[PDB]
């Protein structure tokens, strides 16, 4: 991978691996989300990082508040997918990281993603508005004029998500992360939550439809010793669902989301 | 990746990804096992295949009976690992696939693996002795003289593994595969079983030791709706005996042994 000519975005090519594909003979949404995370990590390393010096001094970290992914065409095993990523400050609310996925051979856009990140103290877990000092240190690596993967005036990436009411139409109970679901700092990887949300989609939908859109809100972390319940209700050719992840015991919410599926 | 000059083995380089590393900032054993599987798939595609023409129509498939992995040095995030793989027929018993892992920069051997594969009818699940017709269509892609990743006389890769007796010292119960744990044919990937075996190793061992050797025997496949119990007992470096069995009736799916070195 490499930073582009202006040094304001980062591009990388990936060849889809045999173990990365699902029952459709194409890359799963979890493989895509992992590649978005990988290109994001390489972009941060190429520019000196995704904590800055000031964040490390104040015990501050970036945490994902929302992830929105839209896939038009999933790459097959052996295909080359090219991913471009960039960041932008959104005032004092937080930062936004965007991605554009392309078929490396034809140059056609096959997917796009956008994520909202908030600043949090590592220890207290208290969210805070972005300070001007921290902002200045990020701005030199971001384009100054808006560059959005989802420009549209009424787009799906910014819609409010309601809380699923009991009883859920479908559910997958007792979901536990294993050690491979944890990252280098023993925290559950954000991609595992996508897998858990999709667990409550019935097999019939998986067999006859392809996941086209997923929007996921992150409210709370799931610990290594936590147990999760995944709940889904149909809200709708296309099928739409409302999703809720909550702790098995007391029902504390960890995530809420929406998915949109198109007939195969 | 590419077949070597003689076309009798296959080599491929992989750059370790950020999400592929664990708590010690190096590639997990599950990442390694996935790369061995990936280089094995690419070798089969490059020579005209993971099933022959005669095996197809006769509804025959290759299934893993044993996997033995030894890691001396795990690659870190950004490191380049070079993997060479080859196959050899072992008479009418089955086939063997071997791997050698190297640091691509220094050329030093950082790991090695060996796997035993048996022939099974995909429908009845009955194991079969390898027919001479199938043997012939495979021997043109394998070296004729023995080439072993584990040459040593009666080494760790060929030792018999006993059945763990109850009560187990440690256990992780109620383990279920999710859709990401299934492959392109909706079968649980062989790597998930490695993850499940290691789940019953206590966190204290994980924090103070590194996994150096794992030998795993496959007895029965776990279905998408099956629930598994992972059991471990210390037999000793630290050494453990492992058993994976169905939550309910206790039917055995796997047995194994691991060897860990102090960090
Ligand atoms: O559970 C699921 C269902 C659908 C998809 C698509 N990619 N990953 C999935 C997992
Ligand atoms: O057929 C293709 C080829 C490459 C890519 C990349 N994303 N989706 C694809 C589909
Ligand atoms: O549960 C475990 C424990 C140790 C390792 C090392 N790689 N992957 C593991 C999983
Ligand atoms: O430090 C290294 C560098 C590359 C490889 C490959 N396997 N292990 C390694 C360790």
């Amino acid at each position: 991978g490499s930073l582009t000519e202006d040094g304001l975005s980062y591009k990388e090519k990936f060849v889809v691996r045999s173990y990365e594909v699902g029952s459709n003979k194409t890359a799963t949404v979890e493989t895509i989300a992992n590649l978005l995370q990988e290109v994001g990590c390489n972009h941060a390393q190429s520019v000196g990082f995704a904590t800055t010096t000031t964040m490390r001094k104040l015990h501050l970290i970036w945490v994902t508040a929302r992830m929105h992914i839209e896939i038009y065409k999933y790459p097959a095993w052996g295909d080359v997918v090219e991913i471009e990523t960039w960041c932008q400050s959104e005032g004092r609310i937080g930062t936004r990281r965007d991605w554009i996925l392309k078929d490396s051979v034809t140059g056609e856009v096959t997917g796009r993603a956008t994520s909202k990140w908030v600043m949090m103290n590592q220890d207290t877990r208290r969210l805070q508005k972005v300070s001007d000092d921290v902002r200045d240190e990020y701005l030199v690596f971001c384009p100054q004029e808006p560059r959005l993967a989802f420009p549209e005036e009424n787009n799906r990436s910014l819609k409010k998500i309601p809380k699923l009411e009991d009883p859920a139409q479908y559910s997958m109970i007792g979901l536990k992360p294993r050690r491979a679901d944890l990252d280098m700092n023993q925290h559950v990887n954000n991609v595992t939550y996508i897998g858990w949300v999709l667990e409550s989609i019935p097999q019939e939908i998986v067999d006859t439809h392809e996941l086209q859109v997923i929007t996921l809100d992150y409210r709370r972390e799931c610990q290594q010793d936590d147990v999760v319940d995944s709940l889904t209700t149909t809200t709708s050719n296309d099928s739409q669902f409302l999703h809720l992840l909550r702790l098995s015991g007391d029902g504390q919410e960890i995530n809420r989301g929406t998915t949109l599926w198109r007939k195969k």
